[PDB]
């Protein structure tokens, strides 16, 4: 359970994706992506992407960022009463995309590596404690949820 101050650190640093959430998104793919190669396999619409320069010219990939990061900032500002969001994106990932909480952990570390490059003002040591505690919140009950689906994750 996070302290009221910790989600103020969250959302503080939350605040600055939100200038610009197509770009954050992008860059966070791509670090992904380079870090960790098989989770771009496992979507059949971008694995066929093979340099950052594609990665970074795919408009649907930049979408599709957007739509990522839009549900991630839903659930923030939920401040871990996220039950009603988790719910389906559980669903479709335990389901359907069959995302292990190994690739969750992949992003997350993604996540924060471009938030500590992007925004050294609002992701000191404290911030980014705060951000991995939010994360490890969100991958703790997405991994319940999973198991009450029926997936190992
Ligand atoms: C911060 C964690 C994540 C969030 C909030 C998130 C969110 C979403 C959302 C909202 C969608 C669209 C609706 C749906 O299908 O549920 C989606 C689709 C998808 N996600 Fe995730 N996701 C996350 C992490 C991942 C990771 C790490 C992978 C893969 C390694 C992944 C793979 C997919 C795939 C394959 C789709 C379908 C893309 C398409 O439209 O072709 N997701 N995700
Ligand atoms: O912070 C680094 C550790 O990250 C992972 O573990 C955290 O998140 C898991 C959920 O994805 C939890 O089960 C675990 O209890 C948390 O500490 C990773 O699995 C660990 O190996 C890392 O040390």
């Amino acid at each position: 359970v996070l302290s009221e101050g910790e989600w103020q650190l969250v959302l503080h640093v939350w605040a600055k994706v939100e200038a610009d959430v197509a770009g954050h998104g992008q860059d966070i793919w791509i670090r992904l992506f380079k870090s960790h190669p098989e989770t771009l396999e496992k979507f059949d619409r971008f694995k066929h992407l093979k340099t950052e320069a594609e990665m970074k010219a795919s408009e649907d990939l930049k979408k599709h960022g957007v739509t990522v990061l839009t549900a991630l900032g839903a659930i923030l500002k939920k401040k871990g009463h996220h039950e009603a969001e988790l719910k389906p994106l559980a669903q479709s990932h335990a389901t359907k995309h069959k995302i292990p909480i190994k690739y969750l952990e992949f992003i997350s570390e993604a996540i924060i590596h471009v938030l500590h490059s992007r925004h050294p003002g609002n992701f000191g040591a404290d911030a980014q404690g705060a951000m991995n505690k939010a994360l490890e919140l969100f991958r703790k009950d997405i991994a319940a949820k999973y198991k009450e689906l029926g997936y190992q994750g």
